[PDB]
């Protein structure tokens, strides 16, 4: 029965784990005041629209990451037979607990974020409802069949089968940014700004599973610390900057996605 | 420890809580039954929409209240240290028992039923698509992350971080309220009905943070059972009579809600 | 004190109880297989969001089937006094646990699914928007408010208070599905197929309220392992076939359909 203050004290006293997750916090932070600042200029309910759903993104980033740092969205699970984190321990109050401190939170992050992504890319790509219907379902699935899996304590191939559902699930993401959005982009006039936006997402968001692979939900070659600064930067690049750059390019050219 | 019949009977057995709970149970079943039996005679699509969400309000009220008093969102909480209500007892059942009853389930029946209100809202107001999405997002966001604020028990001061970030997404939704849709319903026609819903709400709105700061989730000025009696006072104005002055309307003012 | 494993483990070992969901499992996942193949020729956008609506359903399965076997979203409940099942016994790990196993996943799997089904049924009869919300909301209230009549152990009462308030949802899509949308179809070209399509979902969603009472979760005339072949069997026709019996007709008259979003 671990408390969510040891939970919150453990987080502090571990360098990485700590610093991994207020600095997105301030990062999330100072995204949104420039993002606002950047979006005061626009009048055209489509261009604000995109506007809007973009600067959700560090939005609901601050707000996830802050139910790590307290610990609210923090557990503690025991991995199952033949998981290499089977068997590790933690420190918490004081006494030794059995488990892996799981940042099950992060999972929240991307399935209320993510959405909000991609409602901007297909937006700005000018794509038909169909092509977001498909992409956010497909995308919110990801997400929480990725949840289950870092949930799943009762069997290690049950783990891996969750994996691969969420990876089916992606890959429909993938085909949508790569091949549908990319032509959509060309009737939209926007081209050239969601070629880079699509490079960035696809690169970054390929990056997620990898990490997941590595880190303690999966083999575990990488410790629970820089399990959590290998996303931190991933989501510093694929939300943070990728909500520049697209807000940059929009406030530039609110004329060019002023549709319908 | 604490089992989910303990906190049904708890409520039960106390005049207080159990009245401001079994009443709005009845209050909410009455005004389905009411609001149906209203907008029986609509005709048009577009208002028939307005209804239905609208009606959705009491419906999903008389849900999560029951969720209140069945004990299934309800839970106890030990307060943090520095926080008014540290070291409170309960007695759930005939032991004592640390913490405070947490009704949790409430930021369910609000991150349900206030999308619901907005809506409806937005749409008597002659709402574009953009500030619909901006006005819906971010009041749920209010909403979550007020519900986080609740369930924090590792810091006294990540409770009120929580509450600080609810407060912005609140006056997000404001702004709407008395700026924009405040415009919107002028050429929708509707800017007099309009006036009334948006006063009402603004100030029946203003009153949950201030009751939130004031019970036992806040400085603890007000009993458990006097907080809850607070919001259920104010859920039945800013939902039921809210819900009933915009159905009178709106049953009045078909042919202008329709359009054309 | 019941574990994940030992939960995952009760599954395993129950033939019935690991049948009917591992059985699902497979066939949710040769459903997805045959569906994207079958609607591969597609090209209207309207026509893609009825094929792409359907074929959410069976994935929508897999995952949270999964989630049923995993153990994940099973939990040991007590239920309240007078309760048919009450001071039931269930032998977990090594020892004698008081409760039943709830299979409680299953009302994820139906608040997620069902809304697409009638997303897809909504669209091939011409549905307005109107109509669409109003019978999505109601049939997810319908989920919930079921999800919170299988949680409630604190009182029998509240239990069948819960139903009865999911019932009255339940009512509001069966209305929508009889009356509106019947009519609607005639107008969109496509009364014959819905007409077929919405009487199979009708008599069968029929089926889970009266599996619901008969179960454990009502007067327990069904232990745990039947009712949840009931409701494993309600599934295989109410979603695999009833959207392989969609996507046939889609399949061969897109026309029909494609109008625009
Ligand atoms: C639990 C309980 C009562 C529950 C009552 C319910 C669920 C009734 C819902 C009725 C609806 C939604 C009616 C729809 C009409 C529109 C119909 C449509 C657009 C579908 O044609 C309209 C004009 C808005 O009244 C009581 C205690
Ligand atoms: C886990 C598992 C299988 C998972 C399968 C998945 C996730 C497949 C998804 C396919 C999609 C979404 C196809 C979309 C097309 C339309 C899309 C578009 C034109 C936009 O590309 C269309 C014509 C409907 O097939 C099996 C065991
Ligand atoms: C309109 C729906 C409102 C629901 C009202 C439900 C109230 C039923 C209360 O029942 C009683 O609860 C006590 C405490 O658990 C038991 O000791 C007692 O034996 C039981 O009879
Ligand atoms: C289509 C989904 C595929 C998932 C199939 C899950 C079946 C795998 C069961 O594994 C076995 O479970 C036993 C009891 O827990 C362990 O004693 C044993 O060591 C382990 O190997
Ligand atoms: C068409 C659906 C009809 C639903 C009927 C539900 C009735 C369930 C009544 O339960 C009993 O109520 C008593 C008084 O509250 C408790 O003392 C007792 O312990 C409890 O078991
Ligand atoms: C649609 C399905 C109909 C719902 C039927 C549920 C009613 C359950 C009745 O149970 C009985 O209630 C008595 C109190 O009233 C108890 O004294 C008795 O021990 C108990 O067995
Ligand atoms: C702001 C967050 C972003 C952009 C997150 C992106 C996340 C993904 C692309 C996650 C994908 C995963 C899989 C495909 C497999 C299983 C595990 C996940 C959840 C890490
Ligand atoms: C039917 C329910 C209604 C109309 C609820 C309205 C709720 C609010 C305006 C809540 C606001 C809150 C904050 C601004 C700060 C933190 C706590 C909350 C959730 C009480
Ligand atoms: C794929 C799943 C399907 C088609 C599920 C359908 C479920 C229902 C129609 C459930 C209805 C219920 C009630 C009307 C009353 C309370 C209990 C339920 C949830 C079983």
């Amino acid at each position: 029965e671990v408390t969510q203050r040891e939970l919150f004290e453990f987080v502090l006293n571990d360098p990485l784990l700590a610093s991994s997750l207020y600095i997105n916090i301030a990062l999330a932070g100072l995204s949104i005041l420039l993002f606002v600042f950047m979006t005061r200029g626009l009048d055209d309910p489509r261009a604000k629209l995109i506007a809007v759903s973009t600067i959700l993104v560090p939005v609901v980033s601050i707000a996830s990451y802050t139910g790590l740092a307290s610990g609210l969205t923090i557990s503690v699970l025991e991995m199952p037979a033949g998981h290499f984190a089977e068997g590790s321990s933690v420190m918490l109050g004081g006494e030794e607990v059995d488990g892996v401190v799981t940042m099950w939170g992060r999972y929240l992050t991307w399935a209320l974020s993510t959405p909000m992504i991609l409602l901007a890319l297909g937006l700005l790509a000018g794509s038909n409802a169909t092509k977001l219907f498909t992409a956010i379902t497909f995308d919110i699935a990801m997400c929480v069949t990725g949840l289950a899996a870092a949930l799943t304590t009762s069997s290690h191939l049950m783990r891996w089968f969750w994996y691969a559902i969420s990876c089916a699930c992606f890959i429909v993401v993938l085909y949508i940014l790569l091949v549908e959005w990319a032509q959509d982009a060309k009737a939209a006039g926007t081209a050239d700004i969601f070629s880079t936006l699509k490079l960035l997402t696809v690169v970054m968001w390929l990056g997620y599973p990898i990490v997941w692979a590595l880190g303690v939900e999966g083999v575990a070659v990488l410790p629970v610390g820089y399990t959590s600064w290998a996303y931190s930067a991933l989501d510093i690049v694929a939300k943070y900057i990728f909500a520049f750059l697209l807000l940059n390019y929009l406030t530039s050219n609110e004329g060019v996605v002023s549709g319908s």
